[PDB]
């Protein structure tokens, strides 16, 4: 099964998910003086209700935050999307060094981590599920860790890491303040394009923040404990999972802001 190991990493996608070569893969290189500012954008308007969280779990591939989208207590609005798109799950992407972590890299900058902050598009589909397969079904919200002061909004993710260390694992979590670890801008660009991870999926309307938030050295590592390797299975840790950026095969990214 994928991962981020030699033999089932990025670069062997393409065998089980063909979808891996799409014109419309994710994530991408922001260069920024190719972005097109956008004044039809619109700004972001965030409803996170912090007893939506209910479960966090090591998935082998990050932790997980779930969230329970039985109706429309947290929601995504505005932005570049039509519609109210409802809040399903958060994980993080990191590399085995802190100058090279993140998904989306701008001119050439890489961040420390990626945060991805996943909904699904229930004024037009029934679940995340058939969401997921429409072009229009998912947008995910992307935020930039860069190193820096400890952040005390990571506690509380930090603070289960011990006891989901095996894949698999997983640890009643809730009241998690989502909106309070977002950064203080809501600038973003935009673009089309698919899950980073399989089965990549070109459902996605990315929505990646200018504004990155920190996160000490110290508390990123904590992440890197994770294995991505289940009870009983030989240990691995999960030291990276970050995709490398895909062609951009001439979709436009926009700018909220110039
Ligand atoms: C345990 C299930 C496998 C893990 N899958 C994901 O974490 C995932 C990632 C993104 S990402 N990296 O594109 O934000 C999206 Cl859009 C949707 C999903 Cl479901
Ligand atoms: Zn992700």
């Amino acid at each position: 099964s994928w991962g981020y190991r030699e033999h089932n990493g990025p670069i062997h996608w393409k065998e089980f998910f063909p979808i891996a070569d799409g014109d419309q893969q994710s994530p991408i290189e922001i260069k920024t003086k190719e972005v097109k500012y956008d004044s039809s954008l619109r700004p972001l308007s965030i409803k996170y209700d912090p007893s939506s969280a209910k479960i966090i779990s090591n998935s082998g591939h990050s932790f997980n935050v779930d969230f329970d989208d039985t109706e429309n207590k947290s929601v995504l609005r505005g932005g570049p999307l039509t519609g109210s798109y409802r809040l399903r799950q958060v994980h993080l992407h990191w590399g085995s060094a802190d100058d090279h972590g993140s998904e989306h890299i701008v001119d050439g900058v890489s961040y420390a981590a990626e945060l991805h902050v996943v909904h699904w598009n229930s004024d037009k589909y029934p679940s995340f599920v058939e969401a997921a397969h429409e072009p229009d079904g998912l947008a995910v919200l992307g935020v930039f860790l860069q190193i820096g002061e400890p952040n005390s909004q990571l506690q509380k993710i930090t603070d289960t890491l011990d006891s989901i260390k095996e894949k698999g694992k997983q640890t009643r979590f809730t009241n998690f303040d989502l909106l309070s670890l977002l950064p203080p801008s809501w600038d973003y660009w935009t673009y089309p394009g698919s899950l980073t991870v399989p089965p990549l999926l070109e459902s996605v309307t990315w929505i990646v923040l200018k504004q990155p938030i920190n996160i000490s050295s110290q508390q990123l590592a904590k992440f890197r404990s994770l294995l991505c390797t289940a009870e009983g299975e030989a240990a691995a840790f999960l030291v990276s999972n970050h995709r490398p950026p895909q062609p951009l095969k001439g979709r436009k990214v926009r700018a909220s802001f110039h």
